C-alpha cells in the first residue's frame, strides 16, 4: 500500500519546467493531491535554482550513494553533497523501510526525446505497470522508457532514496527556458502517474502487461582532436532522431570539412540523449541502447 | 575600399557556433580569405568560453562606450570591462579612422529567428547593400533584419568598434549546444557577406535597393509576482512565431491556471527574440518591432 509520495523539482537549477510547477504547487497543491493521497512537492537544489545553473559544486543527481551520503556534515563539503544528505534525511534514508514510497524527479533535456520515463530497475512490476499505464494514457502522444540499470554504469539519483524511483524527462527544451507545450506535457505525465497510484490504492487489479524499453549499452563521446577539443559534431541526420534506429552504415558525426563518421560496430542501436547540453562536460554525445521487452505480473493493493 | 575585416566569435561564451568556426578558422582561414582581402578571426571572451557561460562579470556586448572604454585600467574592474578596452586597442579605437572597417560578430539565440542580421544604422547605405546581397543570395532560405537603432535603447556592441558593424544571429539553438544545420546556416551567411565585400572591392557598381527591416519599439517583460517571480509564460501561439505579425487581440502570455493574457494596444506588432534564454535576467520576454522599408542609394568603390 502506497502512502508517502514526493515530487522533486529543480534537481538541476536551469531546468525550469519542474521548478515552475513545484513552486506553484508549494503555494497550491490541489493538482497533485488525490483522495486519500498526500504528495509533497519539493525544491531539490534551491541555490542552483537561484543562480539558474545546473549545479554549484557538482551534479546533484549523481551523488546519492554511500561514498557521499556517509560523509560527515561540514561547511567545507561541496554544497550538493551537504544538500544530498539533507534530502536523504528528509525523504529517506535510502535503503530503509522508513523511506518515502515513491519519488517523482522532474527533468528537462535539450535532446528531442519528448515524454520520457526513467526506470532504475527492470524487475519492479509496480513501475512497469505504472509506466504501462502512463504510456497508454498519453497515446497517441508518444512516451518512451529509458532503462538505466547496468553493472558498471548507472548513477545514484536523487529519487533512488524511495522504494519506487521515477524519473520524468521532457524535451526538447533549452536550458533557462520555459516552453508552454513542454510544461503541458509534463503535467499530463504527472496527472496520469498520480491517477495510477490512486487507482491502485482503491484496490483495482491490473493484469499482466508488456512494455518496450531502451536499455543502456554504452555512451559515445564526441570525436576529439589532439588537445581534447571537439573535432566533430552530431551529424544532422542523427540530430533530433532520439529513439529511432541507427544502423552500422549510418552517419553519426560530421566534421567542419564535411567528412562523415559513420556508426560502425555490429548491430542496430537506438540513440538517446542526442546532443544534450549538460552531457558535453561528461563526454557524452549520445547513449547507445537496445530495444527490449519487459513483462509484469498482475498486481493488486 | 575595404581593408581590415574581423570576425568575432565567443562574445557570449555559451553560444558555440561562432566559437567553433572561429577556432577552426584560426587554424585554417582558407574559407574566410578572399583574394585581395585579409580577414582576422578572433575570440572576444576567451574566459567565458572556458567556463561555457554567457559572461564572467557582465555582458561584454553592452559596454563598448565612453564610460567603460575611457576608464583607467586596473584589476578591480570587471573582467569584461578590462577585456573590452583590450579589444578596442586591437580592432579600434571606436570612432577613429584607424579602426577596422568591418567587424562581423557571431551569435546564437534560443528564439526561433532563423538567419538574422543586426543593423545598427538606418542611414548606412553600405550595410543596407550588404544585407540585401546576403538576403538575395540566401533565398529561398529566409533572412531577416533587426534594426536596433533607437534614441534610448540600443547598446554598445563589440562590433560597434568598426566603421561598419555587423551582427549575425542564428536561431533556434539551445545554449551550450552545436547543431549542424545552424552551423551550416552561419557559414552561408558569412560566405555571402565576404563575397559581397570582395565584389565591391573589385569595383562592381550596386544599384539602389530596398529591404524590409524590423525596428525595435519597446521591450516586454514577463508578467510577474509581488515577489518579482514569473507569473505567466510565452503562450503556445506566440512561441516560435518570431517575425510574424501579432494583432491586439492575440494571445501573448499563459498562466498555469491557465488564463490567456492578450496583446492589447491598437497597432499590429512584429515580435522578435521570443523566449530568449539570456533575456530572462534582462527582463525581456520579447521585443516589439514595427516592420518598415529602407532604401540604399547606389554605391561603388
Ligand atoms: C539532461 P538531464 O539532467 O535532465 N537527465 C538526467 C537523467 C536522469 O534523470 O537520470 C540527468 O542527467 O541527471
Ligand atoms: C541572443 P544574443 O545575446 O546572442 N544577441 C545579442 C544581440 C546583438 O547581437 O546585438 C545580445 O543580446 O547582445
Ligand atoms: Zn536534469
Ligand atoms: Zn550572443
Amino acid at each position: 500500500h502506497i502512502q508517502k509520495v514526493a515530487i522533486f523539482g529543480g534537481t538541476h537549477g536551469n531546468e525550469l519546467t519542474g521548478v515552475f510547477l513545484v513552486k506553484h504547487w508549494l503555494e497550491n497543491g490541489a493538482e497533485i493531491q488525490r483522495t486519500g493521497l498526500e504528495v509533497k512537492p519539493f525544491i531539490t537544489n534551491p541555490r542552483a535554482v537561484k543562480k539558474c545553473t545546473r549545479y554549484i559544486d557538482c551534479d546533484l543527481n549523481r551523488i546519492f550513494d554511500l561514498e557521499n551520503l556517509g560523509k560527515k556534515m561540514s561547511e567545507d563539503l561541496p554544497y550538493e553533497v551537504r544538500r544530498a544528505q539533507e534530502i536523504n534525511h528528509l525523504f529517506g534514508p535510502k535503503d530503509s523501510e522508513d523511506s518515502y514510497d515513491i519519488i517523482f524527479d522532474l527533468h528537462n533535456t535539450t535532446s528531442n526525446m519528448g515524454c520520457t520515463l526513467i526506470l532504475e530497475d527492470s524487475r519492479n512490476n509496480f513501475l512497469i505497470q505504472m509506466f504501462h499505464y502512463i504510456k497508454t494514457s498519453l497515446a497517441p502522444l508518444p512516451c518512451y522508457v529509458y532503462l538505466i540499470e547496468h553493472p558498471s554504469l548507472k548513477y545514484a539519483t536523487t529519487r533512488s532514496i524511495a522504494k519506487y524511483p521515477v524519473g520524468i524527462e521532457v524535451g526538447p527544451q533549452p536550458q533557462g527556458v520555459l516552453r508552454a507545450d513542454i510544461l503541458d506535457q509534463m503535467r499530463k505525465m504527472i496527472k496520469h502517474a498520480l491517477d495510477f497510484i490512486h487507482h491502485f490504492n482503491e484496490g483495482e487489479e491490473f493484469p499482466p502487461c508488456a512494455i518496450e524499453v531502451y536499455k543502456i549499452i554504452e555512451k559515445v563521446d564526441y570525436p576529439r582532436d589532439e588537445n581534447g577539443e571537439i573535432a566533430a559534431i552530431i551529424h544532422p541526420n542523427l540530430q533530433d532522431q532520439d529513439w529511432k534506429p541507427l544502423h552500422p552504415g549510418d552517419p553519426m558525426f560530421l566534421t567542419l570539412d564535411g567528412k562523415t563518421i559513420p556508426l560502425g560496430g555490429d548491430c542496430t542501436v537506438y540513440p538517446v540523449f542526442v546532443n544534450e547540453a549538460a552531457y558535453y562536460e561528461k563526454k557524452e554525445a549520445f547513449a547507445k541502447t537496445t530495444k527490449l521487452t519487459l513483462n509484469a505480473k498482475s498486481i493488486r493493493c
